[PDB]
């Protein structure tokens, strides 16, 4: 199954942190990275004084069950990270999990708010321009409809 994961960090210098998380995702059991988006520099969603964020998307091939993958992402955030409107040492959000629709106490997929977040959508559109959501919405359509500003690379 292909899962798409969003990564964000707003350490003043987040590259080492993001590469650590990326290595950790690749080391997840029964899983491997297919593709990584470019690294993007985004203005803080939240108070405007804190450091710019680095966002990216990852396509992860996995044989894990959805809640198992989440167990790993929470673990990586704990091991590599350390709140509300930022700063964020390290977030890993499961955006999509194959074509699965999940609505449980722990996990909502597609991610509940990505349709509103250009820092999530644009990196994803870089690696999966043809992506169709489980309900038939098109990633391309969402970006066309909303006209989110394009992002500068890191
Ligand atoms: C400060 C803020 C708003 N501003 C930003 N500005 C820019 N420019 N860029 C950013 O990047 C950026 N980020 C920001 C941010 O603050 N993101 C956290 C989102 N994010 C929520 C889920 C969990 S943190 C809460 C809870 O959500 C649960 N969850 C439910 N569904 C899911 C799911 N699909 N994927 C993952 N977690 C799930 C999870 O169990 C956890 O307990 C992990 C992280």
């Amino acid at each position: 199954t292909v899962a798409y994961i969003a990564i964000g960090s707003n350490l003043a210098s987040p590259l080492e942190q993001v590469n650590a998380a990326l290595k950790a995702l690749g080391d997840i059991p029964e899983s491997h990275i297919l593709t990584v988006s470019s690294f993007y520099r985004t203005p803080p969603l939240g108070p405007q004084d804190q450091p710019d964020y680095l966002n990216a998307a990852v396509a992860l091939e996995t044989s894990l069950a959805p809640e198992e993958l989440l167990n790993h992402t929470q673990r990586i955030e704990l091991q590599q990270g350390r709140e509300r409107w930022g700063p964020r040492t390290l977030d890993l959000d499961i955006m999509l999990f194959g074509n699965e629709v999940i609505n449980t106490e722990r996990l909502t997929v597609p991610h509940y708010d990505m349709k509103n977040r250009g820092f999530m959508l644009w990196p994803l559109f870089e690696i999966a321009p043809e992506l169709v959501f489980p309900d038939g919405e098109m990633l391309r359509q969402i970006l066309h409809t909303r006209a989110f500003d394009k992002l500068n690379k890191w």
